Parts: structure tokens; sequence; C-alpha cells
């Protein structure tokens, strides 16, 4: 398929200003994209979107001036832009590239049978293209999950990497802070209190390839203690019927993440080798059904 268009605008090594998003920009009090506003620039009607991100104390500012730091290092087009950015007493607001007609992917997986394995395919080439960069770049993401990605548009299977609040430049001995309520989507290293890195990144890329092509979660079990055994056991199967018809491809791929340790995961440019993912032949015969 076609990579996506890029943001309105070059990307920008964007430095948070003291004062009032207001004095620049007209924010929207009714269009709330997810807290996300609509807004416009003022002066030359461009059209953007807002993110207040309420702030308690400095080390929350601190942050969120990481995550604009972040930001600054990711040019890419399946990832978010920064735009601008205010700093006030109690929150940071960023402005941002907006995406005309998002859907978020936890309502695309929500609808997994909408979707052929193809399509699948093609929205896991782009998750990847956008790990991949994110990766080169020395950059850890850490919050890979549906809720932080954009489903630009369906027919084109395009896709955009929307928030980086947990993101970070790679450090050897990274520890994260976590809270086990609804922990699905964490990490085995992340639930033991271990270190975080790159195949960090890969194993929530192995875990939404499962919930696109079946529409089920991994590691839900019955409740957070269930769902933890799951993670800290890495149990999961292909067995459901929702699997039955996928591919052997499919099936390696998924194996190659889903992996308890770590350094075993295959790499987000491996991913993208992948047969699953890289195959003519293989995307050929999926067409023809
Ligand atoms: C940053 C951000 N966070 C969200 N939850 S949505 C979002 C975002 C950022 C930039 N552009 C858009 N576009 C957009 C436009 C119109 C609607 C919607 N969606 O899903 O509800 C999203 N959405």
């Amino acid at each position: 398929d076609i990579p996506a268009p890029p943001a309105p605008f070059d990307h920008r090594i964007v430095t948070a200003k003291q004062g009032a998003v207001n004095s620049f920009y007209t924010v929207s009090k009714t269009e709330i994209l997810g807290q996300v506003h609509k807004c416009e620039e003022t002066a030359t009607g461009l059209k953007l979107a807002a993110k207040i991100i309420k702030t308690r104390g400095m080390k929350d500012k601190e942050e969120v001036k990481n995550e604009i730091s972040v930001m600054n290092q990711l040019d890419h087009a399946n990832l978010i832009q920064l735009y601008d950015a205010f700093e006030s007493k109690n929150d940071i607001v960023l402005v941002m590239e907006y995406v005309d007609g998002g859907e978020l992917f936890d309502r695309i997986i929500d609808e997994s049978y909408n979707l052929t394995e193809l399509d699948t395919i093609l929205f896991m080439k782009q998750i990847c293209e956008g790990i991949r960069h994110m990766h080169q770049m020395y950059i850890l993401h850490l919050d890979l999950k549906p809720e932080n990605i954009l489903c630009v548009n369906r027919d084109a299977k395009q896709i955009k990497i929307i928030d980086f609040g947990l993101a970070r430049r790679y450090k050897p001995r990274e520890k994260l802070k976590v809270n086990f309520g609804t922990p699905e989507f964490l990490a085995p290293e992340v639930v033991n209190y271990d270190f975080v890195s790159f195949p960090t990144d890969m194993w929530s890329v192995g875990v939404i390839a499962y919930m696109l092509l079946s529409g089920l979660s991994p590691f839900l079990g019955d409740n957070d203690a269930e769902t933890l055994n799951n993670i800290l056991a890495c149990r999961w199967d292909l067995e459901d019927e929702e699997f039955q018809d996928i591919s052997e491809e499919a099936k390696e791929f998924i194996s190659k993440l889903l992996i308890k340790e770590k350094s075993w995961r295959i790499s987000a440019s491996e991913a993208l080798k992948h047969p699953w993912l890289s195959d003519h032949k293989l995307h050929s015969r999926l067409s023809a059904q």
C-alpha cells in the first residue's frame, strides 16, 4: 500500500513557551478528539490538535518536557508531529498535527471482523515502520497499545502513533514506575520491575498483531491478577477459532514476539523483513481469496 501523508508543516524542534495557548491558538471547546481539543493557529488558520496535559508537580512538568524533547527527534509520517507547546502553572499544552477523520485503533480492533488478514498485514507494516524508525533513532515508545495509535484512513491502511507519554531515548538500567490496574498490555519485564529496552516495544507489537487478527486480548484473564499470571507465565495460544484460517507466517510472526525473555524477540527491522510482512507471493495468495 501507500505511505501516510506527512504533516502539513516541516518537522520542528519545539521548545515550550511560557504563556497561554489562547494567545496564538483558537482552541475548540466543543470538538474533543480523545484531553485533546481541535484547534487552529489564529494567525494562519492552520488546523492543529491541542493536548492539554495537567501537571501537579515539577516532576510531572519534567516528564512532559522529556516528551517534547523526544518528539523533537522523531520526524516520520507514521509519528504525529509537534507544532508548538505552552506551559502554565497547572498544565502544559502541546499543539500537534491534526489528522482529519482519525479513528483510534481500539475501535478498529473492536471491529476486527471487518479486516481480512491482508488488511492487518498492511496495518502491521505501518505500525512496524513507525517503531522501526523510533528504534533507529535510539528511542523507546514504552506505551504501545491500540489507544495510542490512530488509523488515519481505513482503505489506504494508514496509521499514526499519536502519543509519546512514556517514550524516551534509550538508556541502560531503565526501570519503569507502573501500576497493575488493567495490565493486559504490560510486557513481562515491566511487570517484573526489570529494565526496559527495544524488545519492550516488540512485545507490544506482538500483542497488537494478535488483537487485529482475532479481536481478542492475548493475556486477559477474568481479573487483573489472572491477567498478570498470564503475562508472567507467557501463557497464550492460537487455538481460538479466529486463528483457524490464518497463515503459518502470521503464527510464526507472533511466536517471535510474545516471548518472555526479551533478547529472543525479533527487532522491528527483522519484523518488517519477516515473511508475514514481506512475502509477495503470500500477499498475492491472500489477495486472490
Ligand atoms: C493526540 C490525540 N489523542 C487522541 N486520543 S486523538 C489525537 C489526535 C491527534 C491528532 N489528530 C487527531 N485527529 C482526529 C480527528 C478527528 C477525530 C479523531 N478521533 O478519534 O476521535 C481524531 N487526533
